[PDB]
């Protein structure tokens, strides 16, 4: 068996083979990558997303979110506060100000123990899940924005055709901007591409090791255990490598530089903070190994979650039996 011990592989692909995606993820698998719940890829030398940077300016985050804790340093809760309209430039500028910006720092482990002692101090604005791209329409290589759809590999594998469509989001991150614990709806990949500015920091657990994460969790927020058998799917709870090592969690971390893609696989738990003002694109995708992930993968019926239109055709067709109680949970 392939990398037993779940560590998070670092990929360098040649021009060469960063031409057919799917052929490389099958590749990364081959080697093991997928039992850490997450991988690094760094593009070839000769690759580029786009030419410059410089006419972002102007994008618009619609609502800006806020990101109150609540709860002790390691093991605290997020809600999102809605805030009015503001350009990137307005939001690069924020980010930079006296109140918003990374502080003094040694190196990226500094800079760690800062964020975990201090996050819940204050309350970062992040521009999340904003649809759109930074791809150049003539990238031709791993182009987020012209990858094969879900609804296709469903299709391809499964012989159904289905109502749905499948587009890139764009994050516009600040010091303490953080990603709360979860995997990807309906268990599926994501990748994600840092197309500038400062890092951000992942921590994941193995695939194989979910529902021990799932089983501390229930324990230290228990009244929101009570409320939904799901409820890490409303992407709000945050606990950290500390934490973590003290129940015995098994976890890696790795920090992601501009230009680099991160790869999730199916189930794996993540959750993440950005070092200061940056700028990432993700989308889910899938693969022919995905469609078991799928067709176990636990749903939020509460009505919390509430996710994406292409996500019914997925319950649908994999979870007919949930698709009912589910449906509920969206209307
Ligand atoms: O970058 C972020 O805030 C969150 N991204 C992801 O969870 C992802 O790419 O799967
Ligand atoms: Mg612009
Ligand atoms: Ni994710
Ligand atoms: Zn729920």
């Amino acid at each position: 068996a392939q990398n037993p011990n779940c560590n998070i592989m670092i990929f360098h692909p040649t021009k060469e083979e960063f031409n057919d995606f799917d052929k490389y993820i099958a590749y990364m698998e081959s080697q093991g990558a997928h039992r850490a719940g997450l991988a690094k890829i760094i593009p070839p030398k000769e690759w580029k997303a786009r030419e410059t940077y410089d006419n972002i300016s102007e994008i618009l985050i619609a609502t800006p979110l806020q990101q109150v804790a609540s709860g002790r340093a390691g093991v605290f809760t997020q809600y999102h506060k809605k805030k009015k309209a503001m350009t990137v430039g307005e939001y690069r500028h924020l980010a930079n100000s006296k109140k918003y910006q990374t502080p003094p720092h040694q190196n990226f482990e500094d800079l760690e123990r800062k964020y975990w002692k201090n996050r819940i101090y204050n309350s970062p604005i992040y521009g999340a899940d904003i649809s759109g791209s930074l791809f150049d329409e003539n990238t031709k290589q791993w182009n987020l924005g012209h990858l094969g759809t879900i609804q296709d590999l469903l299709e391809k594998e499964c012989g159904v055709v289905i109502e749905g469509v499948n587009t890139p989001y764009l994050y516009f991150g600040m010091w303490k901007t953080t990603f709360a614990w979860h995997t990807e709806d309906m268990d599926l990949y994501s990748i994600n591409y840092l197309h500038l500015g400062e890092p951000k920091t992942w921590y994941v657990v193995p695939p194989e090791h979910g529902q021990r994460l799932e089983r501390l969790a229930r324990e230290l927020f228990p009244g929101s255990s009570r409320g939904c058998g799901a409820f890490l799917r409303h992407k709000v709870a945050l606990i950290s490598p500390t934490v973590l090592k003290e129940n015995g969690i098994p976890f890696n971390r790795i920090t992601q530089e501009a230009g680099e893609f991160m790869v999730t696989f199916p189930y794996g738990y993540h959750a993440g903070f950005n070092h200061g003002f940056n700028c990432a694109e993700a989308i889910n995708f899938a693969t022919p190994r995905w469609i078991d992930y799928g067709k176990m993968a636990s749903q939020c019926s509460c009505g919390e979650a509430r996710v994406t239109f292409s996500m019914d055709a997925f319950v649908r067709i994999l979870q007919p039996e949930r698709y009912d109680l589910w449906k509920r949970g969206q209307d």
